[PDB]
């Protein structure tokens, strides 16, 4: 079978084909080469856009208020050479084909993520209501977990035509894909993942306890409870495009992606001398934080940094979490329509915490001979810690444990997790193996950021659709043209890096178009097919 | 008309009748008079329980980790006599008849709260997507508001038999109320208020805008969007018992209720000398914060305070937000069943902010000669402030403005609200009337609180039901008897003080029962009718 | 002997006589009655000035950014009626005759403070280097303490003519006082209290251990180590005017002083209707925080509050800690001479912490029969706590303990003190007696404040002298006249409330003078004698 990819459903454009075609993304009239475009944010969406716009012969000017890379952030443990904790995104589904274009272009290595019940994990432990279940494969788990898995598979088949949608994604059958998906949009926009579960016949036939299990740990590979309040459409998108499985980690830390894009010399650029990179063009560093964006009296856009320095541009792309545009960035009211402002004000963000320790070796691989069990496993629980992941860097290098994912000082956070993990594994001495420093993150603190990523709110498809289409500007008044937005808040998969890359590439098409440029006839880009296969607009 | 009171629907017991009966609440055998019972928390739930158990001849020992009153908290502005800002609860629906029992006992005065479109408010302004609507009566508003109003009424009437339930409430007809309510519980437990509105016929045939207005400002009396994620059963309870209307403020500040209960000499009391109050029994102050609760080897409960002092009690009642029992307070595992632990672990809390200024006089009552509009009104908006309240203390006295009630230093909070109000009232100089200090509160920022109050989660009716029933301990193993819980998270109306009072009175019943007491035959209490009319248990 | 008072040495003006004389402080021409004078700060210096200027027929307009009373701040423990912890100043030497004028005028009660080795304290314990010394009177202490006391008495006699200065203060012999003091000013301005100790023959003849004792606990009544880095002149002033002994507490909390001044009706006011008070004149509350002071184009002074409200005044008195004028308050550069700005920029502040608990009764009064010792005493130590004070509110009301004075959360601060006090008193159970809530303060946090009070820096007499004389404005250019400063940073006794009151009364004379007013011939005020007996100016 042809692979599942993040191909629609909302906009089934082949971003991958577009990036891979030998013709390139398009061209800008040479009279405009060298002109500047401001890009606010040096996370993956800002840098992908800057890189491709550099290749088209413009001079991107990246601004960054905090650290290069944004929410792709990898921290080395003290003393070590490349043993990292992932502070932002860490598990990248292979269906993320536009993201992996850049990973592959940089020649970075990836490996399978140690998810429960996969080849990359030896064993799993589920701890619920004080009972522990050990499993080396899914069939080791008690029947109740398979019942949960069947009820979920049946709910998605009955409720959303999961099988048909996946096949149309595999085949890239756009007409069929849009027919299946567009039926679901007005049905499920207004309804939570809570409501999908509670009105599905398959979950209704199971005991309450089964629905609880499903929220805490799913069928044994990860719970759903943090997603229950969100729009069911968001959950459909996730599961239909395999975001939630077949995931890889980037060896040496995914921060190498935006750091490598910064430094990478394209083989072929319009206008620039051979050897040019984003880094070259900038004299080595992005500009500082943006505090104001305004329309200048010459009709160009005015961008003022934190220190009062104000520079003019024909186009500005903002990739900070989009709610900062309403408060933090003083962005001139005439720059967005009233309805765009309303969509921008309404975004809400989910919060997350992860704490990592380093260990001297992957001791979890040892066997307890009184039981046959690994000393420790990928752990899913209803307790504090929720999920614990084990990273085997090889038998004779340090391991890393993500002691706690979930949705006090570092020292207290780690002690609380080790106490909970002692309840679950009363015979294993985890503490004894820990070395170096603990690394903790909460995205909340710092800001600059509002949360790990947005939670798609029921009833907000209309706002999402207006923001997603913002790059299509032929019909907008001249006072609203020339500013562009991208990043994972803009995208249909807000928790997943491929959303940030796809919306970024839509913005690249938009900006190219803005400068009088166009795609090559044999390699059309997002704005060439958007009106025909773009996301449906709902009435009112 | 017989009034609507907070009489069920889940537990339709007349707590008001039980308090007002001249027989009193019951009695405990003389041999047990003077024995101590620990009460953790000196909010309204802890003090009402302490008060009534003192009357029955016990020696309550109240512990308080922060301030007396809990979330009933009233702060005076600098240098004034009796001019207050209400930091916790401020508007108390007169359906709250058990709370008002204590307000009245203490001879406190109340007045109508200045809610929009009521006689206590002269005018309202609604400000939505950049447009302003002035109204001195509901009919001044454009037709969109009356359509939302009719839709909500039709939705409740159609989907929940609201008219019939309210009539059963007014009549105190228990069999009819339970028949109407019990049918709703399994239908709506696991659906959100989002889902209820979206799927209702009456909103489903109106434009998107109508639902959006409903979320932001309702039909002109306050928006509902902060309750959208909650179980629809919670919202039924609130509207069916009139929690959201006919509200009064306590003159001089609602904190006088718990401070007064503390000092009040009861009109009858077993065991204690004439003139005894909670305050005299305690020698003036509650004990400090509790750190640990455990079962001692003599079979009693051991309560260890923050400074390590340990004391034994035959019963302990806890009234802090009940999730603290899982974390801040080290509460011995064997004290709750596994199922009670699971209910306790699951509660989640809503967050709140309010900022108040004092003004020199009630200037908003001045007319603008031009437009005929008040200078300022009760203001509902989609802007940051969300709601602004105006408190008239008489023409010759300072006024108070609640500048923002929504769901940062104080100076930046006030400045940002004044900037939003300038956008709405570009001709009114609010700033020029402000005197004294700005008073703000965020409940989350204090560590003895997790939020303003819980939000009821879809699907948690089974947990709610088990925690509400925990005071009924005939069927429990010995090791789980003698500890009790009460407070607003325990109740069916978790954002309303009447829930804290009613759950506290169930606990009083349970504690009197624990000490071998009982109610008088002519005044039965909650535990005497619970098994028959208490809330329905759902099956697995 | 006639009593020691805070009478000079630097400006030996009888503030007390001036306040007490039946003529009053002076008068302003009636044509200026009712005109406004801005006063920034509602601590004791702002309110004393406002009160007296109201009496002269002006309309003071008090501004307050934080809480009325400033660093006189008394907090009731929860549940109690008037059992207070003192958060600011708590021990007021009776030599503070201008401060006590207001205490007496308000009819507040005072009582002796429980200082070590005084009639108000039963016993003292000194704990040093792990040895404990118990004493009910000074002679119980080992010889080493009397040796320290003699060496200090001899150092002050030899080095500073302590005896002669005290006699000239008792007699109020101004010529002699100024002759003795003015010799010391240039000698000791540049030298620390460190240096005075290390070059004195009396300390040189003692072992090192004796000098250490002196810094930690003095001769048994309080150590000096926190004062060692300061200008020796400041220490002279303190000891010569008995600031450091014969101290009283204000019953019910010293915050009653500025709160009572706010509400007090003078018997005799110029201009105002009978019954006028500061509170009346203000409609009940001071204005909010000041953010800007500027010179207006009409020549008057412009005062802008935090909310942008800007009002004009003929005169402004600022009493916030004076360093806020340089940063926080945007105060126009033309308002102060260059040399005044320099004096204002150079002030530095000392930091302090105090933690208080309430206890059920004054248990410390109980005797240990195995030893004859009180269970607990006023405790001086080199450990964390430094000093612990015991407040006996009567055998049958709660006691208060100041567990820790010295120069983490509250819970941790109290635990750390109880642990240290367990080392010292291994047999006493303090914890068991503690009730209510702990009250802690650090002045640092909040700001508004820079520290508890300024530390007089060696070599800064010239800056102190210019700021002290700032109220004398006949010789200043018209652009620098009309603004005035007062408060304890301005005063010669920065750690002591009488400094704030004296500089305030100098400002009252200044402002009166500014409005064309004068003192009565038979009751001359500070500015009438300042040029003749004011603080010496040093050359350069
Ligand atoms: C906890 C967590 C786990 C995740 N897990 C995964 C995962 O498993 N798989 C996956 O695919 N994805 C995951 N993601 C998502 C992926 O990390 C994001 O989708 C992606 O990194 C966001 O990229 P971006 O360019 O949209 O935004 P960002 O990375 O946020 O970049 C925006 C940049 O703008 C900067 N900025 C903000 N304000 C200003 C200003 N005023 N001026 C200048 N610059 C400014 C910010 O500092 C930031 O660097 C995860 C994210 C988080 C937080
Ligand atoms: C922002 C806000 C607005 C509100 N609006 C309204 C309204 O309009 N109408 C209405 O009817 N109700 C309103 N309420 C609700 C009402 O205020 C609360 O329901 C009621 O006050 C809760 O009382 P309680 O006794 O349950 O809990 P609390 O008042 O929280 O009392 C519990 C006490 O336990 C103490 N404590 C915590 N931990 C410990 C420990 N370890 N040891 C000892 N003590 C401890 C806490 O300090 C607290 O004082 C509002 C509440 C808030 C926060
Ligand atoms: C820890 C401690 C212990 C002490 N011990 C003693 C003692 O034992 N004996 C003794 O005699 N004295 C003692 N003192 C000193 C006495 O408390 C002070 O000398 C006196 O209270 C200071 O009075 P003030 O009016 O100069 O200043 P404050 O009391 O500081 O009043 C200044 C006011 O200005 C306000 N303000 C600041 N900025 C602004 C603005 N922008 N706009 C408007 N208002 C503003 C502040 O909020 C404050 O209320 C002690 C002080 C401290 C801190």
């Amino acid at each position: 079978k042809k692979p599942i990819t993040i191909f629609g459903p909302d906009f089934p454009f082949a971003f991958d084909d577009w990036l891979e075609h030998p013709a390139g993304l398009g061209s800008i009239p040479a009279a405009r080469h060298g002109e500047e475009v401001a890009i606010v944010g040096a996370g993956i969406a800002g840098l992908v856009a800057a890189y491709e716009l550099m290749k088209l012969g413009l001079k991107p000017v990246v601004y960054e208020a905090s650290k290069m890379g944004g929410r792709l952030r990898s921290q080395a443990f003290n003393g070590t050479d490349g043993i990292i904790a992932e502070l932002g995104g860490m598990r990248f589904p292979v269906s993320s084909t536009a993201f992996y274009h850049y990973v592959d272009k940089l020649g970075l290595e990836t490996k399978p993520f140690p998810n429960p019940l996969t080849p990359a994990s030896r064993s799993t432990v589920i701890d619920l209501e004080g009972q522990t279940y050990y499993a080396e494969k899914a069939a080791d788990l008690p029947a109740l977990f398979q019942e949960v898995t069947d009820a979920w598979a049946d709910a998605l088949e009955s409720g959303a035509r999961f099988g048909d949608i996946q096949q149309a994604i595999r085949d890239r059958d756009v007409p069929r894909l849009k027919e299946l998906w567009n039926t679901l949009v007005p049905l499920w926009d207004d309804r939570t993942f809570y409501d999908f579960v509670a009105t599905s016949k398959a979950f209704a036939k199971l005991s309450f306890q089964h629905r609880e299990v499903f929220g805490q740990v799913g069928f044994g590979t990860g719970g759903w409870d943090s997603d229950f309040p969100n729009s069911m459409l968001e959950i459909f998108r996730v599961v239909m495009t395999n975001c939630d499985d077949h995931q890889h980690l980037v060896v040496g830390g995914v921060e190498q992606v935006p750091q490598g894009i910064w430094r990478h010399v394209p083989e072929r650029c319009a206008h620039w001398p051979e050897g040019t990179s984003l880094s070259s063009l900038h004299g080595g560093a992005p500009r500082t934080g943006v505090k104001r964006i305004a329309r200048a009296s010459d009709g160009r856009l005015a961008v003022t940094d934190n220190w009062g320095d104000c520079r003019h541009y024909a186009a500005v792309l903002t990739t900070c979490q989009s709610w900062l545009l309403t408060t933090q960035i003083d962005c001139e009211e005439s720059l967005f329509s009233q309805k765009m402002w309303m969509a921008l004000d309404r975004t809400r963000y989910m919060q997350s915490s992860k704490t990592f320790v380093m260990v001297d070796r992957p001791f979890w691989k040892d066997k307890d001979p009184e039981t046959g069990r690994d000393l420790m496993s990928m752990t899913l629980t209803d307790r504090l810690t929720r999920g614990t992941y084990l990273f085997d860097n090889g038998d004779d290098k340090p391991g890393v444990i993500c002691l706690s994912y979930a949705w006090h000082p570092v020292e207290k956070r780690v002690q609380l997790a080790l106490d909970a993990l002692k309840k679950i594994y009363p015979k294993t001495d985890i503490a004894g193996h820990i070395i170096g420093d603990p690394i903790t993150i909460s995205w909340e603190a710092d800001p600059h950021f509002l949360g790990a990523f947005k939670g798609a709110l029921p009833g907000h498809y209309r706002y999402n659709q207006r923001m997603y289409a913002h790059f299509m500007q032929a019909q907008m008044p001249v006072e609203q043209r020339g500013i562009f937005i991208a990043g994972d808040d803009v995208s249909w998969t807000p928790a997943w890096v491929e959303g940030a890359v796809q919306t970024s590439l839509n913005a690249v098409w938009g900006i190219m178009n803005h400068f009088g440029g166009k795609t090559h006839a044999d390699n059309p880009g997002p704005g060439d097919v958007f009106d025909e296969i773009g996301q449906i607009a709902l009435a009112d």
